């Protein structure tokens, strides 16, 4: 039973012009079994797009990608992002979690969120006026694989709670 083809495939943004299916393939196999590898070149000209994609076997092979970066391909730094459910990426940091109550305190987020990525923030929204928690939270991320890891999966439960979790701008 295999996870779906999506969410184990990585986009590879930054590409060396010189780098082909082979030198992606060859360099991206070192996280994981590759099931397709492709740089996205000009119909006409063959000349490369400057990006492409790898789909990994499984999705922990993904995480192990994105835990390698910074990956440097053919001399540079290339830009691999994860899919997420109109073909643009929203690449933030910043997630929103609602549906916490007022019993929810910062530990349970710091701990539960603390395995998907290192945490810079975390605001419990609280009433301006009366200081009451209000039953929604927000936590930052150091990186976006973070947020794209959390907004795909169906559940979060956090002490207790079934909670919604959107990426926040
Ligand atoms: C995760 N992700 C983000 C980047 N992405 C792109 N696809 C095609 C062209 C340009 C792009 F930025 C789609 C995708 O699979």
């Amino acid at each position: 039973p295999k996870e779906p083809e999506q969410l184990r495939k990585l986009f590879i943004g930054g590409l060396s012009f010189e780098t082909t299916d082979e030198s992606l393939r060859s360099h991206f196999e070192q996280w994981g079994t590759l099931t397709d590898c492709v740089v996205m070149r000009d119909p006409n000209t063959k000349r490369s797009r400057g990006f492409g994609f790898v789909t990994y076997a499984t999705v922990e092979e993904v995480d192990a990608a994105m835990n390698a970066r910074p990956h440097k391909v053919d001399g540079r730094v290339v830009e691999p992002k994860r899919a997420v459910s109109p073909g643009a990426h929203l690449t933030v940091k910043k997630i929103f979690v609602g549906g916490i109550k007022e019993d929810t305190e910062e530990h349970h987020l710091r701990d539960y969120f603390e395995q998907y990525g290192k945490i810079e923030v975390i605001e419990i929204m609280t009433d301006r006026g009366s200081g009451k928690k209000r039953g929604f939270a927000f936590v930052t991320f150091d990186d976006h694989d973070s947020v794209d890891k959390i907004v795909i999966q169906k559940y979060h439960t956090v002490n207790g709670h079934n909670c919604e979790v959107r990426k926040a701008l």
